[PDB]
C-alpha cells in the first residue's frame, strides 16, 4: 500500500506533562488507516514541526493533503516552502470545525491512555522509549473489528519505513 500516495493526514502537537522538557508530543495520523507516528520533542515551533514532518514521511509515506491548526508554527513561510517540496496541499482549514481534527484528537487521547499505563516504566526509561512502546501497542497490537492492526491497514504485507 506504500507504493501509492496517502490521501489525508492530520497533524497536531499535544502536551504530555510527565515528559518534562520533552512534553511536546507531535502526532501525525493517517485518516484512512489511523496509523500514527508520534515523537517527543523539546519544542513546538516551526523547526520542531518540520523535523517531525520529515520523520513522518520516512515512517509513513507521503500524503496528498495535511491538515493542521493555524497556530504560527503551522502557517509560517518555512512550512509552506517545506510542504511544497513534496507537493503536499496544506489545509489549515476552518474554525468551528471539529471534524477537521477529530481523528488526531482521539489519537492524542489514545496515546495518553497508553502512556498512563507506563508511569512506573517512566522511572527507568526516557519519554522516547515510552512513546515508542505506546505507539507499538496502538499501531501493531490493537486490532479493529475485522481483526486488523493499523499497521496492516497502512502497509499490507511490507513496511516501507526509511
Amino acid at each position: 500500500r506504500g507504493l501509492k500516495p496517502r490521501v489525508l493526514w492530520q497533524m497536531d502537537v499535544t502536551h504530555v506533562s510527565e515528559f518534562g522538557k520533552l512534553k511536546y508530543v507531535h502526532v501525525t495520523v493517517d485518516t484512512y488507516s489511523h496509523f500514527t507516528f508520534a515523537t517527543a520533542r523539546t519544542g513546538e515551533a516551526t523547526k520542531d514541526v518540520l523535523q517531525h514532518l520529515a520523520q513522518s514521511f520516512a515512517y509513513m509515506g507521503i500524503p496528498q493533503k495535511i491538515k493542521t491548526d493555524n497556530a504560527p508554527a503551522y502557517v509560517s513561510r518555512s512550512i509552506q516552502e517545506f510542504l511544497a517540496r513534496w507537493k503536499i496541499s496544506h489545509v489549515t482549514g476552518i474554525p468551528y470545525n471539529p471534524q477537521g481534527q477529530a481523528i488526531v484528537e482521539r489519537t492524542h487521547q489514545n496515546i495518553k491512555a497508553q502512556l498512563n499505563k507506563l508511569q512506573k516504566a517512566g522511572k527507568y526509561y526516557t519519554p522516547h522509549h515510552l512513546l515508542a512502546h505506546a505507539l507499538f501497542v496502538l499501531n501493531h497490537v490493537n486490532m479493529d473489528n475485522q481483526g486488523h492492526t493499523a499497521a496492516e491497514r497502512h502497509w499490507g504485507p511490507i513496511s516501507l519505513e526509511v
